[PDB]
């Protein structure tokens, strides 16, 4: 390899952007700026955008990637159907797919994921419930698939003396849903939704007087740190959730400041909420791929050829690289990155946060081990 | 229209076949044999087979169907991923998709389905549980998506004093799973799996002494009537499940006898288990489409043009035909066929059956209304 090339697929239709493209560039720059002994091949990241909601588009994008000679494909972060199409094609060609968003809910060739598994999210929520003395609860789901995502927790409630009252937004305003929860007179409300939908639910809850001291909320979104509930919350609250960020990572300041400058070219600096987790996962993903490829390269000569959608040819090194990906131990923006036999993150933590008027406080940690 | 043409997609990799191809021919023959006043256009059914487990294949099959000038696409019955690809392409081209297998779990343009909805299956199971005085239970799932398919029942257990212990086969032999259920010492076992997997679970249960009078089974498969548990069951049992068949339908004898001759060209007449429900749903589907098209044709002139995967052209009549499909009232092999505003079967029944040494007995009825 004259260069170590990977592809990344972005799907970002937000007004301000999540900054994944810049995050990828920052990882590449950081890695290429460190001259190693022996010298290593330059890292390249080819970036492709998804602008429609179309698996035709996603398939065509993969067909454009295969001829470029890549050692991995990253993402997309926020498009589960597209990520499944990517995983399938990557599996057929034996190119590693590096996943950076939620487990697809509900494949032979292996992939890895930097995003916490569904089981881990369930266990983290259950840890907070243990802290509440294992109460009855209500669950608000953005999508019906929540019962699958949270199957571990659901199975626990199904055999426990406590109850779980489940309600789906699917489809406009959560107010009638929240009024039913209020009538049940149960304190603990679990919200399984992305950040914007979670904000909407909390806003409507606040308006109904449901952010009083009686009620306790647990959110599943890993973008909790960017959820700003100004005007809803005081300096202390009962609104809990998670973060993966290690703000002490040596690159974290440059990362935040750089993404702030990314944000403030389409929007105002004052509205930058902090770095998006998906951007940090993409940064970390580049390092994981580079680490694995350089370790594989000590024991075997790695080459790439054009692959194609119109050929049954596979990448001969993909099986090997999947095993070396599973050997990676990397300290990233998102904490310790290591993988288990299923390609899932292991030996890591989630910080448990409580929302406040200006941001949050950390009040505990969930350990995957 | 000189002819009324629809397409049907088959995916059948069974040794003996389910007889869907013959079922389609029988419907076409029956309809074309009735000379109406005024005379109506001849019915044609173009048949396509899926032989791989590939959405590339399914998409290519749809691309072959679009130029043929069809008024609907039927199926496939037993291939959920392929049926979803078909629904998507049909929706893009505004051609009705007539579904004949389980609700996909977890679309703008409307479709209809002749197969009972997930909610209806949950409600039918809950009706049997009411008959058992609403006990605690165990659920054996072939796939994790069972919690979604049975979400209505799961939500009921989550708020009830009774427990539900859920276990997934996902992945070889159910024996260890059944031993855990045995240790829980709960009587009622719900099996959500297709017919062959359900048979396997009951066989292993029998071997463990778990088909004694203490245990009660409820199966979700609509192919219960073809599940032959010879050697497991006596003349009476506690093994319950469902059938859609109306064995008094005037065509039922010809249907059974004809599919018996279909079966016994690849296998032995003695191993023919009776007609497969998917074959009967395909037969009924042809009648539903013909009924709707001939009613639409009273009020508007229907034409077809070649459509194509490489064109954005839609079928101008698809919206109209979807509304007329929803007006159909048809008495079929699978009972009364009518649709609600969601395109789901309504105003119908499921017969509740108890397995016996030679077959079954009907012991009750579930009404959708
Ligand atoms: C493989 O190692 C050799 C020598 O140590 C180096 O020249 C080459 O750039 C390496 N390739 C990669 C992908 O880092
Ligand atoms: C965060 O990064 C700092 C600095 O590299 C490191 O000392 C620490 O172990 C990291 N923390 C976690 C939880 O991974
Ligand atoms: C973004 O940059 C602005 C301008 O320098 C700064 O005031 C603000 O606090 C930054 N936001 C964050 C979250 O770092
Ligand atoms: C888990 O990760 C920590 C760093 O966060 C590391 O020090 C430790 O060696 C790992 N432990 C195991 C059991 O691998
Ligand atoms: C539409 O009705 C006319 C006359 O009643 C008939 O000739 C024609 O075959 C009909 N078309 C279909 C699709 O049945
Ligand atoms: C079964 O078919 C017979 C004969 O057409 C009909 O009388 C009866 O209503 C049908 N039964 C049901 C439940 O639809
Ligand atoms: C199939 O046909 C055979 C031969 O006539 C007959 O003995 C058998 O009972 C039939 N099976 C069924 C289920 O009707
Ligand atoms: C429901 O179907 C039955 C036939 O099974 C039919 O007689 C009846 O008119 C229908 N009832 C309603 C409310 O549509």
């Amino acid at each position: 390899l004259s260069s170590l090339r990977m592809a990344a697929i972005l799907d970002d239709q937000t007004v301000c952007g999540r900054g994944e493209r810049l995050a990828l560039a920052l990882a590449r720059e950081q890695i290429n700026g460190i001259i190693e002994v022996p010298a290593k091949a330059r890292v390249e990241v080819d970036i492709f955008e998804l602008q429609r909601d179309s698996q035709y588009e996603t398939t065509d994008t993969m067909c454009q990637i295969l001829p470029k000679g890549v050692v991995s494909v990253l993402g997309p972060s926020s498009s589960p159907a597209s990520a499944s199409t990517v995983s399938h094609i990557c599996g057929e060609k034996e190119i590693p797919h590096i996943k950076v968003g939620p487990e697809e809910t509900p494949l032979r060739f292996a992939s890895v994921s930097l995003y916490p598994s569904n089981e881990d999210v369930s266990l983290a929520v259950s840890r907070i419930l243990k802290s509440f003395n294992y109460p009855s609860a209500s669950l608000i789901c953005a999508k019906a698939e929540c019962l699958l995502r949270l199957e571990e927790l659901v199975r626990g409630f199904l055999i426990s003396k406590e109850t779980l009252s489940v309600r789906m937004l699917d489809s406009r305003d959560p107010t009638p849903l929240l009024k039913e929860i209020r009538d049940d007179k149960v304190s603990t409300i679990i919200i399984d939704a992305n950040a914007s939908i979670s904000h909407l639910v909390l806003r409507k809850a606040s308006e109904l007087g449901m952010t009083s001291a009686f009620y306790k909320y647990i959110l599943t979104t890993m973008d909790f740190p960017i959820l700003h509930l100004d005007g809803i919350v005081e300096d202390s609250s009962n609104i809990l959730g998670f973060s993966m960020f290690n703000t002490s990572h040596p690159f974290y300041p440059e990362f935040v400041r750089s993404l702030n400058m990314s944000w403030r070219e389409n929007c105002e600096a004052s509205t930058y909420p902090g770095p998006a987790l998906s951007a940090a996962l993409m940064f970390d993903a580049v390092h994981v791929v580079v680490s694995a490829v350089r370790e594989l390269n000590r024991s075997q000569e790695i080459g790439v050829k054009p692959l194609a959608c119109t050929s049954a040819n596979i990448w001969p090194h993909g099986t090997s690289l999947m095993n070396y990906l599973r050997m990676v131990e990397y300290d990233g923006l998102t904490g310790r990155v290591e993988f288990n036999s299923k390609g899932q993150r292991t030996n890591y933590t989630l910080r448990i946060l409580e929302k406040s008027r200006q941001g949050h406080r950390e009040i505990g940690v969930w350990y995957s081990n």
